[PDB]
């Protein structure tokens, strides 16, 4: 719990009510009650304020003469609730302590105050910094490295030879590590090619649940730092991400691509290799990335859902467009 | 569990044609099913197949019956028929029995009649197990999770904190339930994280496939209806509403604060945009790009299929270049005009 | 690990060019190297180059050898040879070594010799392991599951049970094999699970990515057959069956009872529909759409690419109202052949 009042202050906004109501969480409008709060972003929310039973609400000040309630005036109400709710924060800790069901080597480097869950393995050479929490259930191979403040939750893997900065969170289910897809080809069999490269994750980085970052085959895979990328992902070996870039949930990205800083990859996209994306561009969800892009922008590709009666239509046309565009240079050398 | 072919019979509601008294060990295909086992015939077209089947016994229709070349069960729906006789000599093991001393289950875990718990597993402090729960090997159960009775996880799946498991749910392995949500507000280009204090409400009778991950809500929930079955490999975002008896097939990605409605049928490897609703009774097709809500029933397709790569090389191109070739159609017209 | 240079070359029959008393510790790149590494060139264009490179030896073609700057190792194939020496050189560590007193293995477990279980690893009753075979940390192999010799799986493996897997094959971690099937009947509309009780079976020499998952069969058996390689994230439903040697790259999805042949290459993020057969040496480039039987070899593509934006949505304006145009088509034509 926190007065609103003191609340107000780390939030450098100005408190428009009773500084002394006490709040002891964050909820949607919707959902809000006595000693909650909220936030609104959308004018359309305005008219029924005086129905949120919120003990304050987060919002700006063209918001301000339709409160009903204790306001916290902002210039940015998400970016305010992003802060209020890390404050707020009622998210437990993958571990606390390290576990007697813990199986950690002998020769594993250990910093202050670190927690490792029941039944987590580290293996030989890891290095895990001050504060650094290992859910249970992880995998930590050999001569890894973990950065200080870096939390790993439940049943996450990290491969040998990885390295992760500072104050990063990994869900579960991720792998990082693994080989990437290397193979020669030996009169059509396939020949393993050691990947004998790393993965390098920089400070601040994010990686949802269930998603994949291969290490790479010589040199190494590198996520930069302030990075955040969604579940399900799969980022191939030797892959570049620039800082601060964000990855949306189901992306696949090829061997070899580098992607800049400031970048927006939607979900689902498909970004094949061996091509650069320069910095601050957007790809819309779903896109097929089979060029570099050397312009920041937004891009898109796809032809979107239609009624599957019009669908059959749609494709079958698409796919003779050629007798289609024969035709039309057939009728204009007649005309 | 072997069983006579009279019992088997009167707990499928099938009429019986031939000798009650065979015991019956399994269910096989019909290519395969050898003396002891159980088939089923759906396709009319192999009735004069029948005598190369080795069944004991053939679940068939009234049709059928005169081709018959073994005992025969008469049903109404052989295909019906053939799932719940599959369930009655199901061979398939449980995820664990007892409680593993391997097991790590805090003292404060409710732990419900006959609640199985596998080697290695990890129940954290305030989790409530209904009766008959069976957790796998190697799960993770976050703190104050309730998983209803009858559920059960296969081996290495994780649960997190607060979520909430009907009864009779099947979890695959390698599927995560109330991960974070991608939830990040922007401060001059840096991400700050928004911490992610819903939940996941799985309803009654639900089935997920394996390596799929259903994340937590921000503030409201993530929710699942009764009856869902989903498949591997799927994604629903933060604060996904999944209604009713919908099923969604392998590797469909979901966007967040998405609402499917009841009775939706999702096909494989469709992407579903988010902060919007499709509504009761929709199919989409394998692959569907669904990017603005769906307000009426009925069945959505998207997509331009494979064709040979030079044709596709021009199919793209053109495509591409579609505007020039309309501005040339409407140039022609005028001068034909 | 380390190894004379002399020794090196003649388990690459390689040509030695250089002192063959040189110690080669590791592989490293080109712009990696330094000295006691080995490196390789594939691409002429860095003849010119080679004296920024600190290796101590590169492997390179005949025609390349007089612009060396080091110790070279003459071979006909350098990409081929790199791919030896760097499993000669290799310094990946193995999932585990000997049975560690953590795993919780079954008493009827049969184990073959020099088997090595990681930490926490859980081996179900029935399972036999092959010899040398290793399982990862955190494993789980499921009841009666079989494991032949020299296979490995890196930690967090999930294998069901009655699940048959060859020798030397390689698993990545996350991955989960043997899962229930897709399989439901339908009761007035309530859906009705089918037990999976086929099995999956994966034959020798086979290389299977992280977070891929495996379906067991309906009935019949899922089949991976000898020398097939999958990617990171693959879904593979129940009863496919895969043809030896074919490569899947990653987050590829492939319905139930598909059937591809052998040789095949399936491009990354491709979708690939079920009961329907393609077969042998087909290529699908990535992302490809595959909703029909494929059933000659060859290379076969689908997709519109990226455009910016604005381009985009005038694009799909146009797609999406293509009947229109290809009626005022028709209706031109028409007027051109004077009827
Ligand atoms: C990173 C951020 C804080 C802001 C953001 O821009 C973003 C976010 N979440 C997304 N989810 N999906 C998505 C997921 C599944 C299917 C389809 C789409 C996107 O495409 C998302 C995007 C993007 C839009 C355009 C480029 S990235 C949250
Ligand atoms: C749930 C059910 C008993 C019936 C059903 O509706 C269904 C089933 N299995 C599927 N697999 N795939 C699939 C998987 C991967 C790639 C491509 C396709 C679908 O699209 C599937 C669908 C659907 C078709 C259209 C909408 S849902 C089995
Ligand atoms: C097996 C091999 C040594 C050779 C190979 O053929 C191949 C390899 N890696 C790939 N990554 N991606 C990919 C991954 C993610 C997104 C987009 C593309 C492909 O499509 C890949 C392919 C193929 C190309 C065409 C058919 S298979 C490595
Ligand atoms: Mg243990
Ligand atoms: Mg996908």
């Amino acid at each position: 719990s926190i007065r609103l009042a003191d609340l107000a202050q780390q939030l450098d906004a100005e408190l428009h009510g009773d500084g002394d109501i006490v709040i002891t969480g964050v909820a949607s409008m919707q959902s809000a009650q006595t000693g909650h709060i909220t936030f609104m972003v959308n004018p359309k929310y305005r008219e029924h304020l005086g129905l949120c039973q919120a003990s304050a609400v987060v919002m700006t000040q063209d918001d301000l003469p339709f409160a009903k309630s204790a306001a916290l005036v902002v210039k940015n109400p998400y970016l305010t609730y992003a802060r209020m709710a890390q404050i707020l924060d009622t998210t437990p800790q993958p571990a606390q302590n390290i576990a007697p069901s813990a199986v950690i080597d002998a020769t594993a480097k250990l910093g202050n105050n670190v927690s490792i869950g029941a039944n987590a393995v580290i293996e030989s050479g890891v290095e895990l910094g001050d504060n650094v929490i290992i859910g249970a259930g992880c995998f930590v191979g050999k001569n890894s490295k973990i950065g200080a403040g870096s939390r790993l939750w439940a049943n996450v893997t990290i491969y040998h030879e990885i390295q992760i900065g500072q104050n990063c969170l990994i869900q579960s289910g991720t792998v990082v590590g693994a080989d990437g897809f290397g193979y020669a080809n030996d009169r059509g069999n396939w020949v393993k090619i050691p990947q004998i490269g790393r993965v390098i994750i920089g400070d601040r980085v994010e990686i949802g649940a269930c998603t994949t970052i291969d290490r790479g085959a010589l040199d190494d895979t590198i996520i930069g730092n302030g990075v955040i990328i969604d579940n399900q992902c799969q980022i191939a070996h030797n892959v570049v991400i620039g800082d601060n870039t964000a990855v949306a949930g189901g992306v696949i990205m090829a061997g070899s691509l580098k992607i800049g800083r400031y970048c927006m990859i939607g979900g689902a996209s498909v970004i094949n290799g061996h091509m650069e994306i320069c910095d601050k561009v957007t790809v819309t969800g779903m896109g097929m990335v089979m060029r570099p892009i050397t312009e920041p922008g937004v891009y898109s590709s796809g032809i979107p859902l239609q009624p599957n009666k019009v669908w059959r239509k749609t494709a079958a046309l698409v796919m003779n467009i050629d007798d289609m565009s024969k035709r039309l240079k057939s009728l204009e050398r007649k005309v």
